[PDB]
């Protein structure tokens, strides 16, 4: 399977990648807006990992965006832990929501279940 | 031409109401998000001044909703008057975001602008 990441920070996204890597998903990386929407149109990732806080496009701007067009399972990661945070990540169309930081093993978790409805 | 107001506070909703009706359209109120939903279907106005602050459903959630089957003008409406906010009531829909407290000879030549292109 392939997962879109998506993070601005190089340190996170290693860290992500190093452990979808392991657990033998096929990565892709972007580190802005602009990068997510041509790596999710040229790739098609069966999934997309994507940081609400973005250089030139946000995370709320790329996920709609994307729902326009597909379906892909977004899962929506985050600093930002209130309420209203994740209730405007879900209904901007994430189907999940996890805050920073975040267990390794829960994100695999979280991932697998995505995929298993999907 | 029919206008729906959709506010929780009886003092605005009327203050509003007054003005359009002065101005010679017809008006339907609503005071929460399902009433908002509910006259929207029903009554399919011209144009929506949509508080961004409602009981049942946000604002937010209402105008989300109305674009999946509509594209009649919202007029969104807030005492938040920061970037954030504006840019969120745009791009989940709204053609435009006045912030309270507003003049009503504006109020009443951007609903006009709205109406004039639509
Ligand atoms: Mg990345
Ligand atoms: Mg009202
Ligand atoms: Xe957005
Ligand atoms: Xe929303």
């Amino acid at each position: 399977k392939k997962i879109l990441i998506v993070d601005d920070e190089k340190p996170i996204s290693d860290i992500i990648k190093f452990n979808m890597t392991k657990e033998g998903y096929e990565v892709v990386t972007a580190f802005n807006g602009r990068e997510a929407l041509e790596q999710f149109e040229a790739e098609q990732p069966d999934i997309i990992i994507l940081d609400l806080m973005l250089p030139e496009i946000d995370g709320l701007e790329v996920a709609k965006t994307i729902r326009k067009t597909s379906s892909v399972p977004i899962l929506m990661l985050s600093a930002k832990d209130s309420e209203f945070d994740k209730v405007i990540g879900l209904e901007l169309g994430a189907d999940d929501y996890v805050t920073k930081p975040f267990s390794n093993r829960e994100l695999q978790a979280r991932v697998k279940a995505l995929l298993r409805r999907s």
